[PDB]
């Protein structure tokens, strides 16, 4: 160790030291003065910023690969270590101040944690191959797949903790990981594959079966095509034209008409999501505004949905099956956040995934021609299937559910692990994690069109069965109305870090988590706060008082 004061500029610059991975190169080790708050970020304390890369190499596609990291260690340190999760197919290196999600302004660094981030083992500015669908092109390299699946977060966690020990002269007392989406998958993977890396984990909207997302995507694309109107430049139906924003709002209003009050309170929120799934069928549901059937009896009017539309969304929500009827992913919850109107602005946060923007002459859904479909083809199918960007939608339209779904379990050539092997995080063996004191908070918006909230619930049910008493270390918070990680007519904003630290360090399990709406105009109000309830509980109004105030609600079993 350098004979210099700990936690100082001197100790920072001396990191540019033996690393757990001999192939670690530090490119930056710089002292940063305290930064004031901005409109979008809390103030950052004085700190050491360390950035570099691990395992620089050349892939079998001829491209350069490395695991980049950025670490920030505050001079005034609370003894805790924090890693933030990724997003999408990763490939970018964030500012690494420790995002906590939930629409929060504060970062973990602003709360005096040491914080770290990674790009997951590839770089969107370098591994952008125009012959292999752009920034998903890292899928052409077998090791870059393993790095994306698990290896990068492992290497960066070890490197960050080694830097922390050198800079401060002691290890962190407790370590925390927070991620949403791909980041939620990472958090579940860590609890399963690397249980001693983190003591507290928050996994939001976790893509723990991400290789199956493109299977759902082909299925929702083919389900919706009969309701499409018009064609894109490649002659493929415009899936975005299958439902206007007004059409989706009608569907959302019919869901509310059937389902809103099944929790006891008409408030634009379906808290009793299980009762909703048992009750709602758009082929038989009424439009509550006039009592007529939601499904048109004759020609299409602005107050009804065509039979073709109703068949299409019903099929899409049912989930993919093979020709023998076996489910290949899961079903999706009917929920009011499939739409929403705030002022004159329709919610886009559900429809962007399977349909895309209505006002476009091209397909732009994530699952039709977008990043999710591209990622399935190049990253999760084995062997990879690179192709022109203009062929992706056609490939989804021609997807064969007896043949193509098998490719996420296959190996081939140098791809010696399947994508479900390296990217899936489906194990419920959390004994090692639980026994060392680990705590996990899962959350998921009911109107998430990327990953099914009901599939997260099914994982949690399997966890509870495998490990009796699981609510002692792992709880799931479902959020009615919320879309993918944020947005929608629900209480989508919350501070998950504060209850996580309370659970890990004071044993105080979260019996509720306070939340508020980022867009309370969806309900025509200035603010709405509600408790998030641990599965299977839901929020129950006490029977009087302002329905927009959390104090008038409690968590309870459904009616
Ligand atoms: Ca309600």
């Amino acid at each position: 160790p350098p004979p210099v004061p700990l936690a100082s500029r001197a100790a920072c610059e001396a990191l540019k030291m033996v690393w757990p991975n001999a192939a670690t190169v530090v490119e930056v080790a710089a002292w940063r003065d305290a930064a004031p708050a901005t409109a979008s970020a809390a103030a950052l304390p004085e700190h050491c910023e360390v950035s570099g890369a691990i395992a620089k190499r050349t892939g079998i596609d001829g491209y350069p690969y490395e695991i980049k990291f950025r670490l920030r260690m505050p001079a005034e340190w609370n003894g805790r270590f924090f890693m933030e999760g990724g997003s999408g197919t990763n490939g970018s290196l964030s500012a690494a101040t420790g995002s906590i999600g939930g629409g929060q302004i504060a970062s973990a660094l602003s709360r005096n944690f040491a914080t770290i981030a990674t790009d997951g083992g590839h770089d969107n500015a370098v591994n952008d191959n125009p012959d292999a669908l752009g920034t998903v092109a890292f899928g052409l390299d077998p090791q870059a797949r393993l790095d994306m699946g698990y290896n990068s977060y492992d290497q960066v966690t070890q490197a960050g903790k080694a830097a922390v020990a050198r800079f401060y002269g002691r290890a962190a007392d407790k370590s925390y990981f927070i991620g949403c989406s791909e980041g939620g998958r990472e958090g579940m993977m860590l609890s399963q594959r690397f249980p001693s890396h983190y003591d507290g984990i928050v996994a939001g909207a976790p893509g723990y079966q991400l290789p199956k997302a493109g299977i759902s995507g082909a299925w929702t694309t083919q389900s919706l095509a009969p309701a499409a109107v018009g064609l894109d430049a490649q002659g493929v139906p415009l899936i975005n034209k299958s439902f206007s924003d007004a059409d989706l709002h009608l569907l959302s209003q019919a869901i509310l008409g059937t389902c809103d009050a099944l929790d006891g309170l008409a408030d634009g929120i379906v808290d009793n999501y299980r009762a909703c799934q048992a009750a709602f069928d758009p082929a038989t549901a009424a439009n509550p505004a006039n009592g007529q059937a939601l499904q048109c009896v004759g020609a299409k009017t602005a107050d009804c949905l065509s039979p073709v539309q109703v068949t299409a969304i019903k099929r899409a929500m049912a989930g993919p099956v093979n020709s023998a009827g076996t489910p290949l992913y899961n079903r999706w919850a009917w929920d009011a956040g499939m739409s929403g109107l705030s002022g004159t602005t329709y919610n886009q946060g559900w429809r962007s995934w399977w349909l895309g923007s209505f006002n476009s002459s091209a397909n732009n859904a994530q699952r039709v021609s977008g990043f999710s479909a591209r990622s399935w083809l190049v990253d999760f199918a084995t062997p990879p299937e690179p192709m022109p960007m203009t062929q992706v939608a056609a490939r989804m339209m021609k997807f064969d559910f007896d043949i193509d779904p098998l490719k996420i379990w296959a190996t081939s050539g140098q791809f010696t692990q399947s994508s479900m092997d390296w990217h899936g995080a489906t194990s419920t063996d959390l004994a090692a994690f639980r026994d060392r004191g680990g705590k996990m908070i899962l959350y998921h918006g009911m109107s998430d069109a990327a990953f099914s909230a009901l599939d997260t619930a099914d994982y949690y049910e399997r966890l509870g069965a495998a490990m009796p008493g699981a609510a002692g270390f792992a709880r799931l918070f479902l959020v009615p109305g919320m879309n993918h990680c944020s947005g929608g007519p629900g209480t989508d904003r919350f501070d998950m870090l504060t209850p996580l630290v309370a659970w890990v360090e004071r044993g105080e399990a979260p019996d509720q988590i306070s939340a508020w709406s980022g867009t309370p105009g969806y309900f025509g109000v200035a603010a709405r706060t509600r408790p998030l309830c641990p599965y299977p509980q839901i929020a129950r109004y006490k029977g009087s008082g302002d329905i927009n105030t959390e104090a008038n609600f409690a968590c309870a079993a459904p009616p």
